[PDB]
């Protein structure tokens, strides 16, 4: 094992940064073997967690209660995996977001918990060349700097081990006033950048259409690549269920067509995961879920290179499957139908591994999301993966 080997020749850590490494160092290696995985890239992987994340994890859990309300998942865990199925018979691609957090955290010196991931992201900059930060200055400086009610955190990123080389993406939750919502401040950034007639359809479809009227962003997300290069997604959730709804999102209201195949494909899925009856109407709402994060979720990227955005759906089995077995089967019994399920035992190993004892079969928590993006006539699909620090108290 890359984490025992490494567990037994780095230094020993203190207390808390040692279970921050114990608990986290365990779970990316197995997602990356599971992953099939070159071992010197789990060696990589797992030296950048000892160096730059596990010393900036905070205290380490003691309780089902959390110290902070941190936007990364629902139990307010700080670390969010996520497993996406590739076609051809490839290999997953691992990724996972964290949110830093440091004594400051609150305090007058950071009250929305911005720094240890500044601090992150430079450190990456320095030894991966090929970030660049010019696009993360300009919207960090625009969304939370000196000019800028809060869904929990403002700031994280997200480490992508894509088979050979790294990429990090960065996740800006805009805090909103009576005055500047998080769409109003995103579209100045955005249109600050130096791109845009994809946002603009966005913005149109966001203001002028009835079932995008329901859509409220909340979340805008960069690549540190060059910014001709980078994707600019932003996020927006919705209080709608109805398969209807979600399709009319994925299509923009038909700003998008030549999708109906994958949206067949969309709906057969969509049903599967949620464990919902085969002859659901597309127009039926989900049976009510009151929470913060509750709800259809889309992002849409409205990058300079597109024209028209591009649209992907969120399915929240957390929510409203019942349970990660099932929800975890139903995916799986999809992707075996289309010929993309050569990683499916490995999954469920991963499953397994992060589930509290004994309760894939009794709950959800575990998976978060699948979402779905239509390329072409298919689909393509990500699991993320909550590892549950505080719900599952272990
Ligand atoms: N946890 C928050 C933010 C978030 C993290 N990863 C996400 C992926 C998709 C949508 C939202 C998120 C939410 O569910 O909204």
């Amino acid at each position: 094992s890359v984490w025992k080997t490494l567990n037994k020749w780095l230094p020993p850590l203190s207390r808390d940064k040692d279970w921050w490494w114990k608990t986290l160092g365990p779970q990316i290696n197995t997602l990356l073997t599971e992953a099939d995985y070159d071992l010197n890239e789990r060696y990589e992987a797992l030296l950048l967690l000892y160096r730059w994340v596990v010393p900036e994890m905070g205290p380490r859990p003691r309780s089902s209660v959390a110290p902070s309300k941190s936007f990364m998942t629902d139990d307010h865990s700080p670390i969010e995996y996520s497993w996406k199925w590739i076609s051809g018979n490839k290999k997953p691609e691992i990724r996972y977001a964290v949110e830093l957090v440091s004594p400051l955290a609150g305090s007058k010196q950071d009250p929305f918990n911005q720094i240890p991931t500044r601090n992150l992201v430079y450190n990456l900059a320095k030894i991966i060349p090929e970030l660049d930060l010019t696009w993360f200055e300009h919207f960090w400086h625009e969304l939370l700097g000196p000019g800028s009610l809060t869904k929990g955190s403002t700031v994280f990123a997200a480490l992508e081990m894509l088979h050979g080389h790294l990429s990090v993406k960065v996740y800006f939750i805009p805090v909103e006033t009576p005055d500047f919502s998080a769409w109003h401040q995103i579209k100045h950034a955005i249109e600050a950048s130096g791109c845009l007639e994809a946002l603009n359809h966005v913005d149109a479809y966001l203001s002028s259409h009835d079932d995008g009227r329901q859509l409220r962003p909340f979340m805008l997300a960069i690549d540190l690549v060059e910014p001709a290069a980078s994707r600019l997604k932003i996020y927006a959730r919705s209080n709608q269920t109805s398969f209807r709804f979600v399709r009319d999102v994925m299509t923009i209201g038909g700003l998008r067509t030549d999708l109906d195949r994958s949206i067949e494909k969309f709906s057969d899925l969509w049903k599967r995961a949620l464990g919902l009856d085969p002859d659901t109407p597309p127009e039926d709402e989900l049976p009510k879920v009151d929470h913060l994060t509750s709800g259809a979720v889309f992002n849409f990227d409205v990058a300079p290179k597109s024209q028209i955005p591009e649209v992907k759906a969120y399915i929240p089995v957390r929510h409203y499957a019942n349970n990660d077995l099932q929800a975890a089967l139903g995916l799986i019994g999809y992707l075996e139908d289309h010929g993309h399920g050569g990683y499916s035992q490995s999954y469920l190993r991963g499953l397994d591994m992060l589930a509290p004892s004994g309760q894939l079969d009794q709950a959800t928590g575990v998976q978060t999301y699948f979402a779905v993006a239509c390329q072409g006539e298919d689909l393509s699909l990500t699991s993320y993966l909550n590892p549950q620090f505080y719900a599952a108290f272990q």
